């Protein structure tokens, strides 16, 4: 089929909500693609370039909040933001994985630039904004990782019985599979952006 | 050699830590071990077994800080559990990965669950306490998460050219790379924390 960037892409995604990252091995990237291998390499060095374009991809597909509404708050943006990040992450197996390490692309550089331009004109520091965002990505791809992976495993084995469980923890269980981590993240995601504006009010106030 | 739980998950480990989590094959741990194809499967039946328990071994090992002193503040007690937890996961190549999605082993039931008690003598309901808690650990498994994978892409491929870059996302990564990931993490750290005891101090007020 088609190989240009954007089918590429599109099928290595495809690929990866199939199988994982696992998955994302050049053969079976061909195989899907109805491919030699030697044709695919001609478009596709290696997996890190791929793994790299797909997390670029993956947040020009489905990353809706990238930038702050007219007068939003540094609050509500990082809030929105957030969000947004945490659902073009789920929207694809492994797509948290996939993201880890990576550094903004060329194509990305206005959006986060502006993202540390906002920062800054709030009152944060470029060094402290960025702890600020640095945070909230870290929170968001490990809350996101856990609940993909945890997902992967049940369909492996099963959980270890019930009844051996003390009953703090057996509470805490059915408390996050209550739901898909959404609440736990939302009020992590809260306490996370309050403590930036104690932070950030504080000036240099011990606080 | 010898395969009892302990050296299967000694060689494990150094295999993980040699190759990555990508490393840890039936076939190339059989190889580090000495031994045949199915005389490995007899003790290891697959690769979600072995990787759930490197992830409780990597926190026996090196996880110093994991119950609270006494008369302990439930902040200090989240701060020094957060440092000892990053610096287990950084001990091994991709041991944050080996960790994601998994739940508390029998093993370390009495553990957590001191901590979930800990956390609601101090004032959180469970949930909260529990929220809490994971959000700690999310983030610290994706700041872990990410330090580990850059320093990995870095050996594959470079970053691209300097001088294209704006200005603020080029000091941000100045600053990034300026160290390990530890600043940010430990800043981030405490306003999470922060956050958590703005939320509990509310009470039922508005916050
Ligand atoms: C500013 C920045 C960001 C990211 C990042 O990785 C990064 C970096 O690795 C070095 C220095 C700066 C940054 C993000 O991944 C990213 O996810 C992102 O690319 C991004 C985006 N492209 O829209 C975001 O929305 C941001 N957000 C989740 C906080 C965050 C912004
Ligand atoms: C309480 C709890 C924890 C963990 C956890 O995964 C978990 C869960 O998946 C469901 C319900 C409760 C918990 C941790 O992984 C763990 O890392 C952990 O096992 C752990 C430990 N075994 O000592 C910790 O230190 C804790 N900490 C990093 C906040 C945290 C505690
Ligand atoms: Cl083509
Ligand atoms: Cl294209
Ligand atoms: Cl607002
Ligand atoms: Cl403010
Ligand atoms: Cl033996
Ligand atoms: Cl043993
Ligand atoms: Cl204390
Ligand atoms: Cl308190
Ligand atoms: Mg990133
Ligand atoms: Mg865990």
């Amino acid at each position: 089929s088609r190989l240009n960037r954007e089918s590429v892409i599109d099928a290595a995604l495809e690929l990866l909500n199939e199988t994982g990252i696992d998955g994302l091995t050049t053969r079976k990237l061909a195989q899907k693609l109805g491919i030699e291998q030697p044709t695919l390499y001609w478009h596709v060095k290696n997996k890190r370039a791929l793994l790299d374009a797909l997390a670029v991809e993956i947040l020009a597909r489905h990353h809706d909040y990238s930038l702050p509404a007219a007068g939003e708050s540094w609050q509500s943006f990082l809030r929105n933001n957030a969000m947004s990040f945490r659902r073009a992450l789920l929207r694809y197996r492994d797509g948290a994985k996939v993201h880890l390490g990576t550094r903004p692309d060329e194509k990305q550089y206005d959006t986060v630039e502006t993202q540390l331009r906002f920062m800054t004109e709030n009152g944060f520091s470029l060094r402290d904004g960025l702890y600020a965002i640095s945070a909230v990505s870290h929170f968001t791809l490990g809350a996101v990782l856990e609940q993909q992976e945890h997902t992967a495993a049940l369909t492996d084995r099963p959980a270890a019985p019930d009844e051996n469980l003390p009953p703090l923890l057996r509470e805490a269980l059915q408390i996050m599979d209550s739901d898909d981590g959404e609440q736990a993240f939302l009020h992590g995601l809260e306490s996370l952006i309050r403590g930036f504006e104690v932070q950030l009010t504080a000036l240099l106030q011990i606080v």
